[PDB]
């Protein structure tokens, strides 16, 4: 399964699939992976979707706990630093990607930033503008290096993001595409200076149907 | 990987998924699994494109040898036994299908035949009118049984067959579905009096596109 | 074994087998796994009679205890979260949940299904319907073909039923009707009124006819 | 799954259930698992549909080997003997039953024969006047002590071997029971002087339906 | 290592990198991989410099053998199964051959790409291109993006570098283009008149573009 | 991954590479695995981002927390041994580098100093000038050996400390080189009598350039 | 890594070697592993430097901790007792060898002590007058054996020391031997009446030049 | 244990330490590993004395066997080959050797080493060495190449890239100026291989020594 | 058990201790190890009296084939070379130590020649004169190394052998001392160039008594 971020002039965007497997057995087609953590971030686990609510759960209990003890939210590194003694704790497994804003930061433009973790329960700020979790991880890597270019706004951000994890579906059995059927698509979260804000079905739908489109006529001038 | 093969009123069809995985990775997507044996059969594994290709390769060029042997060709029970031996003797990996035409059964309506092999190499004449094999031939077989009632001629034979893929492909993530974008359709064969026969690609789009829309 | 659940318009439908089994032998055939747990849910559990009674029971005492000391019932999602939290203190077989959310806005669609993966993960199933067991692939792909024939509480309980039928046709660890000894599937139905056992009679007429149909 | 096989004045008759499974699923409902293997004699074998016909099939032809070999056909004797090199054969998982007639025998109401091999493959001749192999073997051995003092010639015998049958399904579910939807039921041989025959399908069919009226 | 392969119109173009590595050593740069075996064929080893010599060495062997026992070459399909039998005795590593059908219908599309998998199964390519090696998922998912670019010889070229910097840039395995010491990836194309080595020049030039671009 | 640090008249300097893998796969590019600890020490760690930073923070808190009880810093042996014990706390893995000035020593030219960890955690002085720490330890203190004749003060060890980087990655994967495409380049501190700092990017950049072009 | 200890006629010496190695890789030179515990004793493990440091310092802390409390040093047996207790802690590795003084001792000129522990951490008073720890043991103990008639004051004790380390390192590659072009020797400790004192570098740099010409 | 190698313009240089171990200690120190093959080869191996004189004394046969069979010696690529084979088929030799018949006198000197798997690699790089010491070995001559510009100086790093590999791993022996042991070395050019005389060894051994201290 | 073997200006000595164990348990007393394989040559193996004199007896038989089959002995080379294929043949245990004197050398007073074999099965001549195998030849060597000064003929070279082997025997449990109660002493082999000689009991007497007084 597979979940992307990525920073945009302004903000963050992070979006996820919607399968579970069990196997080769296909066990869900609706699986929420992104939930928003306080006002300004979310988390992503490529894992169940019990898994993902109930750790975007307690870490936002975590958050808000401190709010609601301190007055004043935790700064930026006081958050990961939280999440990671969580995700340490939690190794005695899929590792959670944190999308946020640091409404704090000296320049609004950059001030987005995406947080890995890797085996070992280690955190890692990425600088290169984008990541990617899961087994479709690579392939929706690989993608968005060869579309980063073209990253300019939230909307550009947003079908760069689907776009990706079109292409971890493409070659990931594991990552579930979008299913035209059914009306199913990726979830997304987009974050500013405005707030954690969940993104609508329409765009998201609109915007794979648009990927589809244009990708089936790619294949037409192909041959 | 999924094949499947049924039996309709004059003969008989087998259809495959044109995935294939390395793992959780889709290392094939016009991946070829049905393949025409001789004139009245089709061997269908639910594996690589080697090993289906290989497969089917050696058993076509067994038959054709004894028929330039002996004359004529072997009886349908000889052509069975001379597959389990080639299965039974590579078990020492896929178990394959096969779906036939008994040219000298009393009853052309029902000459149709289908056999299948289990983990022990063991043939099987299927008598509940069809059959599937591989990762899901479970979600095949389960559409088939409430689907079968309409199995009425080749053409509603075909369109169950591609209707019970379109289902393997929905539950299990190693059966692929039909590309609408790469324009990539399950490969069949239908098995008659006259014949076996690749259906064509356009018949199988077509069919494919009108379950689609019947979901939607 | 295997139990079935489906939301129809109005309500949610439960369903279990009645047979138990230890390896190849049968050693159950009038085995109950479906008990009704509060006044808006009811457990599943595919396992052994003691298994499903035990757990059911337990998990009504911990319902009942929050309503006499809160004065008011858990929301649905708390009633998931005790729930939870009781499946993962046993891992260190699963339920299958089935509800009505008596404050949901919608309550056409106020039926609810909850089903646990191998990790004490739970979900909420918004297909329709949820099977769980050794039976449960077949159920499940036999109720896909069946779903859209669900349009009330009686042709919700038929569709349980032939799930069920389906699921003993080909897994030999599920137990299908009995015509000889009188041993029929258990079914709780539940809507805005509450959760009620399904008379045994109800589930035999339509066992009946669900195997004439298939003759 | 399960075989049975009982004495009767006058000669020998032997049943097979028709189910086979993968694990806890129902792979098979139309298995034959005993067959004729000359004119006086019959196998069965608790396993596939494959095990069962190729082991039968092989027996049949070294039975026949002989005979046009040597004119006569081989004594009782001979034919155990030859079994017990094919079984011991095959073992260097399931195990034969064979039932026979004995027409060299000084009495010809006991000339029935009914030999068993173990899990070593050794052969042993049933002086119990009944025996059963595979999964529901005990189940339907224990019903057959019960019922055994009711076999009193072919018809008897008969109802008592389809009951014993049923037993074992309602104890085991590796063994099936009538299918009465599917009109599925168990498959028998009965063996006196007259030589070995398959015995009708309606005939089994009657006495199946017999028990279960009887139980209700 | 990896090893990439592509068809564009009127022929094939295969290249390779130039590392191996015992561990996370590095114990080679100028390793080549990718070698001619007939007038219109070459094989691709992503291995050592022995394996990758080694292999060649007997499939060219074998290739012309025939040739001068019978007279004229094998067909495409005798080739591929001569190396087919030739893998399948080894396993008992995994090539990628590219060629050019002479005797194809369509010269434009007479290209081909056969690879193996771990069981030592053909494949022929229908997506017109493929890469094995420790940096293939990388190389084919740049070549996804960069493929519609391909157009004739030299495009075809600059999409098979390209795809092979991508595989340096994500895999510590797969060496790039060294600039310091003048070691470049090593190619060979193959079209109607034959199969030709890419000169080191013509590589090096789309190479420095490459960085040139990515800067 | 490759920390080399070296012993230069009147100081020391550290400096470390970029990269992270998992396995084969390139992780990371712009990781900082060296980190000034207190006004006169920095650490550096051979792993990841993040044992690098956290390591650092922990024992940067634990030299200031030990200032602000006690009113003065711990002596130089003081500081090692609490970086010991933390080192064999976390055993119960990447050890550590530290380099330091000792600002009490008698000899300000020689009061530079390099500590190390070996596998079962034990501290440990180098006398030999420089060392190395990671998977490309060996190719780094066999490259270092040869240039250290050049290292006459901190531009000329910084220089030694870059060259020997270079080495290691030349000869190791998993340590990165210069990436001129990125404008990544190793990151160093110089530690001296006026105390620790982070070496500019820009002066970085220019050896690294260089080191490039000679051997061009 | 080898550890000699040898008694001469009013005290006894303790002498080390210098090298640590990693497998085959050398990565010490300097490695100091003899140090005075207390007025009276030496310990020497033949380990790393900082097995051979830490456990000197906590045995040097634990002797000065009892005479500060108690206001007298320990007895010679209850140093020994003491030291047994630390080994049997840590063991439940490299086993330490003790040298002292017993200034109780009726005799003076026999007041000399060498203490060594078995893999069981087991102490051993040696009465043969010289002992030795290590990958050189053997090779150390050998020469010993054949120049402990020349030991006849605490000169000629230190120079045999030294020949027999350096007989140590000529066939143990475990064991270093005197680097003439770094000008890195063995260390040593002497300990008499008058007190535990480190044999200067310079001294011991004279006998290894004497031994290594008169073997030339 | 290491032996070294490096092409000098004009030919190849071989070398090899003395010292064979039975886990830690010390069990010789005469210990020969270089051995010249045919008029223009030398092998060298990076084991015991016997493995290392065996499987010469093999090669040379199989060489001298082609040679008299045929009566003419068999090229570069055929003696790599007859040796690969002969590795093959016991499963780490290093080979030097210089080309009677290239184009260019100046660079047809060759070095051919082996890795774990039998497969044989010509190196390009101008030196390689094999043994526990090669890497140290490899790493000095990475710096002292760049003056290899005769057989001289191509000696004197050789004997330098050893005596590194020594410093660094216990499993190399270094010169022994007590005993008066020093590297074997094998120098092959247009007039044939030729063993180094122990005097111009030892010459440089003693330099290099002078020059540390 | 240990054999040793030395070389004297003008020949060679070996010499081997008379002890065998089975564990801790002595089983032997009047083993001989040490035996002459030809006019030139001797073998010592330090194992048990079987493995000792069926290998010196095949070698024996080997070198004296070729002789009569040739005419002339074969060169000390060739004997080494037939010895070695022994060794290897019989490892695919206790290693073979060879004494012998090369009629045909250059230099009559270095003439003689000690090979030895390591664990793989390789041969070694011996150039620091002397060389020892079994367990007890560490010690052997070691009291070699600083007694081969003395050996400046036959007799000072009997005298060290037998100091070496009473050296091994007094470290080692394995290794047999001269036995002055039983009579029981080692077994010698002097070779010069008039041949293989057995050293008398009646000398070995006298030297071990003298060596034993001198250490009392």
């Amino acid at each position: 399964x597979t979940i992307v971020a990525l920073k945009y002039p302004g903000g963050v965007v992070m979006a996820g699939d919607r399968r579970s497997t069990q196997g080769n057995m296909i066990s869900g087609r609706d699986v929420r992976k992104v939930y928003i953590t306080d006002d300004y971030t979310a988390t992503g686990i490529a894992g169940t979707a019990a898994v993902a609510v109930e750790f975007a759960r307690l870490y936002a209990v975590e958050l808000e706990h401190y709010e609601k003890l301190e007055g004043v939210p935790l700064t930026f590194a006081g958050k990961i630093n939280r999440l990671a003694i969580m995700v340490r704790g939690n190794l005695a497994l899929a590792l959670p990607l944190l999308a946020g804003y640091d409404i704090h930061a000296s320049d609004p433009q950059s001030a987005g930033r995406i947080v890995s973790f890797d085996a070992a329960g280690g955190w890692n700020i990425e600088e290169e503008g984008y990541q990617a979790v899961g087994s479709g991880s690579l392939f929706a890597k690989s993608s968005m290096k060869k579309l980063y270019s073209q990253v300019t706004d939230g909307d550009s951000g947003l079908r760069v993001a689907v776009e990706a994890l079109y292409d971890a579906a493409d070659d990931d059995s594991a990552t579930g595409g979008p299913d035209l059927v059914r009306g199913i698509f990726p979830t997304a979260v987009i974050i500013d200076a405005d707030g954690a804000v969940d993104v609508p079905e329409s765009r998201i739908a609109e915007l794979a149907r648009a990927i589809i489109e244009s990708r089936s006529g790619a294949d037409t001038f192909g041959s």
